[PDB]
C-alpha cells in the first residue's frame, strides 16, 4: 500500500514466525523505553499466549511501577527473534546478548547512524518509539493484534515522556491523535502523571535553592553553581541535581548553564547551544551567545 504499510507488515510477519521473542532498550531507560519495549511486549503477550516473550535489561527504580523485567538464560536466545527499541547505538543497548538470536529487529526514532539489524524500521519523524509501536499495532489489528489496558498505559507513558506531555516540538498530529485513542483505555492518567511527576522533598528544596538564587544579566544570561556544601546541604546526588537544569525554562526574559561537581549541562530558548566546543542544539561564563 504505502511503502510504510509494507515495512510494518514485514515486521508483523517476522514477529508471527518466531516462538521466542526477546525485547531490549537503551541503558539508563526513560519512559519511552519502558513504553516501547514493554508496550510491545505486552501487545505480544496478549496477542500470542503460546509464544515465549521476554523483556530484558536492568530496571530503573523510578520507572518500575510501569512494568517489571525478565531475567533470561543465554540458551533462550537460540533461534529467538530479538527486537530492540529506542536505541540509536549498539554499545548503549541494555543487555548485550542482543545479536545472538536467529534475527535482530531495530525499531527507533533517532537518526540511523548505526544501521544495525536484520530488519529495521527507523523514522525520525516519530515523536517517540512508543508512538511507532502504537502505529505498528494499528497495522497489526488486521493481523489479530490486541491492545489491552496495560499496553495502552505503557505506550501513553512513553509518548508523554518523550514530548514532555505534548510540550516539545517533536509532538506531531499523529502523536496527539494516537494519545486520543490511548486515553479511551481505563487506566488512570491522573495516577500515571502523579507517579511520573513525584519528586522527593530534598530535590524540591534544591530546586527552590536554585530558583531563589538564579541571577539574570540584562541580556537574559543566567547561571547556577551547585557547589560542594550545596549537594550535601540538600543530600542530593549529581544525577538528581543535573536533572533540574530544565526548570529555569519559563523565567521571563531568559535566553543558561548548570555547574555541578561529581559536569555541565546547557540550554537555550533561542541562541543555539551546540556551540559553546568543549570536547541536540567560569570561562564558559562568553555565554552572556545571549549577547547576540
Ligand atoms: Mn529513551
Ligand atoms: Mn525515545
Amino acid at each position: 500500500f504505502q511503502s510504510m504499510a509494507s515495512m510494518k507488515t514485514e515486521l508483523i510477519r517476522t514477529i508471527s514466525l518466531y516462538d521466542t521473542i526477546i525485547l531490549h532498550r537503551h541503558v539508563r531507560p526513560d519512559p519511552d523505553a519502558y513504553g516501547s519495549q514493554c508496550g510491545l511486549t505486552e501487545i505480544l503477550r496478549e496477542t500470542y499466549p503460546e509464544k515465549n516473550i521476554f523483556a530484558v535489561g536492568t530496571p530503573e527504580p523510578s520507572l518500575s511501577f510501569l512494568y517489571s523485567l525478565d531475567e533470561v538464560d543465554n540458551e533462550t536466545y537460540e533461534g529467538a527473534l530479538v527486537i530492540v527499541c529506542d536505541t540509536a547505538n549498539q554499545e548503549r543497548i541494555d543487555d548485550q546478548r542482543y545479536p545472538s538470536g536467529a534475527k535482530l529487529m531495530k525499531i527507533d526514532a533517532h537518526p540511523n547512524e548505526d544501521p544495525y539489524g536484520d530488519l529495521l524500521w527507523v523514522d525520525t519523524s516519530a515523536s517517540s518509539v512508543s508512538e511507532m509501536i502504537y502505529e505498528l499495532y494499528l497495522e497489526g489489528k488486521e493481523h489479530g493484534w490486541k491492545l489491552n489496558t496495560k499496553a495502552a498505559e505503557l505506550i501513553y507513558a512513553g509518548i508523554v515522556g518523550d514530548t514532555g506531555r505534548f510540550l516539545f516540538p517533536n509532538t506531531t498530529e499523529k502523536t496527539l491523535k494516537y494519545a486520543g485513542e490511548l486515553i479511551q483505555y481505563p487506566f488512570s492518567s491522573s495516577e500515571l502523571f502523579n507517579q511520573l511527576y513525584e519528586t522527593k522533598l530534598n530535590v524540591v528544596k534544591l530546586n527552590g535553592f536554585i530558583f531563589q538564587n538564579v541571577s539574570l544579566s540584562e541580556n537574559g544570561a543566567a547561571s547556577v553553581f551547585i557547589k560542594k556544601d550545596t549537594l550535601e546541604k540538600f543530600g542530593t546526588t549529581a544525577s538528581e541535581a543535573s536533572q533540574l537544569v530544565g526548570t529555569l525554562g519559563n523565567i521571563s526574559g531568559i535566553r543558561w548553564v548548570f555547574f555541578v561537581e561529581e559536569r555541565v549541562r546547557f540550554r537555550s530558548k533561542g541562541p543555539v547551544i551546540n556551540g559553546l566546543k568543549y570536547n541536540h542544539p567560569d570561562r564558559i561564563l562568553d555565554l552572556e551567545l545571549c549577547k547576540e
